[PDB]
């Protein structure tokens, strides 16, 4: 975040060899486009789109550039939960709770509660080998997405975290929801990736708990979403949903031709030099064989 | 891009059963709020970033939606142009170069020039076998990348079209300018699949030309790019990686292990349902085999 847009729009127009005459010319008179340039003058966003349209520079790649080339986030709460939560990070997630809520907007009231619950959780862990989690924060995230008719990618990263706080019912209810924003989204190649995610997250859980019609209905999703438009940038969970496709067939008696599509998704991660994803694949490969009891 | 913002802040708001009190207090006035949610006040950036965050909605998500749910960016010069070369369809370059020609804009000079190389090699191949074109154009793209310092990703398209264009040696030099952009780009999701494209069709190039120092090199990025920050996004290009580290192999008499490997790429592409993509490759791979000579 830490980088005027106008003094780099300068910038680049200069690297470029562009006249302001060439940039700027029926957008905005001269005078106006020297004191944008210096930091002088607000930009509206319609005349900032016509500007980035004379540069080539289109309105993301500009704002990469614009916070020094690091996130294509302004708010980086979801990129800092989630490293801090793959990382257990009680003490981070604590420091993430108390800046957000010096802002204190009252609709931070659903990402205080689920930091809450992830450092409630966090610390019961620690104490025990199971989890401890208040009502209250659970009510929270319950009632702020109950009677929502459409959901941006924000719902959906909060029902990701909320998934096992609400009964099957709801949980149906807000799945079907979901997958109205899906339909939209998996043509959005920032949301087919977290679409992905969170189909390939529900499958395993449904097939941890043995409700094996539902976990094909998901993973056919899984499948979809990551074919989607035929895209390069899905790929990783192609094999994902192959590694899904294993364990079911295993699950339906299609034994020996699941185990070695399981087996061919791991190696798979194996070969394209993700190795911390396929042990870990491995693991949960070896734990199904147990529950199972399958040989 | 056929859709006012204020109209879906106001629409998106509803959705989530958001106040204008909370979403605008500290931000603009009621009454500024009342006149931007109809359409009747133009927002500016900074205050849009602000209103956004107060709706948890990124920038480039609400634009997505603006658009309604279509593309990533308004200008859609490069997916349009790569839509049709990979048709070849020389009757909607043509349009297209109608089109541009229109607004003109004295910058489209490049893009234009490119669409004319592109409909006079077309054509040509349409009356032989072989490629036909003006040294104009060619001049126009060299001199447009000639003497710039900072690429941003427009340069690095432009720079994938152009490069058979140049000298050897202006080639290199261009190249070198690249490689600073990549640098910093390598951490973009979306720069960084660019980036990984332009580097597998060099090493393909540079493989065939039997400049395989070189080829090593820009396989090497090809590499490094692919596996940027353990990135899910890119595992499409650790195939295509694999695949060419399989076919240097081969010409660095490591015969049979950079077989296994070429023909384990094409496998991996079937088996992740990219079909038409694992039989290009057979193509390539059996070309290969015949030029080199090779058993």
């Amino acid at each position: 975040h830490h980088h005027s847009y106008g003094e780099l729009i300068r910038e680049i127009r200069l690297s470029k060899g562009l006249t302001q005459k060439e940039v700027y010319t029926g957008i905005i008179s001269r005078s106006y486009a020297i004191g944008f340039e210096k930091g002088k003058h607000e930009i509206t966003l319609s005349l900032f789109e016509e500007i980035l349209k004379r540069i080539m520079v289109p309105l993301d790649e500009f704002f990469f550039i614009y916070r020094d080339f690091s996130s294509t986030e302004d708010d980086s709460f979801w990129i800092d939960f989630v490293e801090l939560s793959g990382k257990n990070d009680v003490v981070g997630m604590q420091a993430l709770l108390d800046k957000i809520t010096l802002e204190r907007t009252e609709q931070s009231e659903v990402r205080k509660a689920i930091l809450h619950t992830r450092i409630q959780t966090i610390n019961h862990y620690l104490r025990t080998n199971v989890s401890n989690i208040s009502d209250e924060y659970k009510k929270i995230i319950h009632d702020y997405l109950w009677k929502m008719q459409t959901w941006t990618l924000e719902e959906v990263r909060i029902f990701s975290n909320g998934i096992s706080f609400f009964e099957e019912e709801v949980q149906i209810h807000f799945y079907q929801i979901m997958l109205k924003s899906y339909e939209k989204y998996r043509y959005y190649d920032r949301g087919r990736l977290l679409f992905c995610h969170l189909f390939a997250n529900l499958t395993d859980e449904l097939i941890i708990q043995n409700k094996i019609n539902y976990a094909n209905l998901v993973l056919e999703k899984l499948k979809e979403a990551s074919e989607t438009s035929g895209s390069f940038n899905s790929a990783f969970y192609r094999i994902v949903a192959n590694y899904y496709q294993g364990a079911i067939w295993m699950k339906e008696g299609e034994v020996e031709k699941g185990y070695r599509q399981a087996k061919r998704a791991i190696q798979t991660w194996k070969e394209l030099h993700y190795e911390a994803i396929a042990d870990l694949y491995s693991v949960v490969l070896k734990q199904f064989l147990e529950k199972e009891n399958i040989q």
